[PDB]
């Protein structure tokens, strides 16, 4: 979702 912040 934000970079490979949960998720992408």
């Amino acid at each position: 979702l934000v970079x490979l912040l949960i998720x992408l």
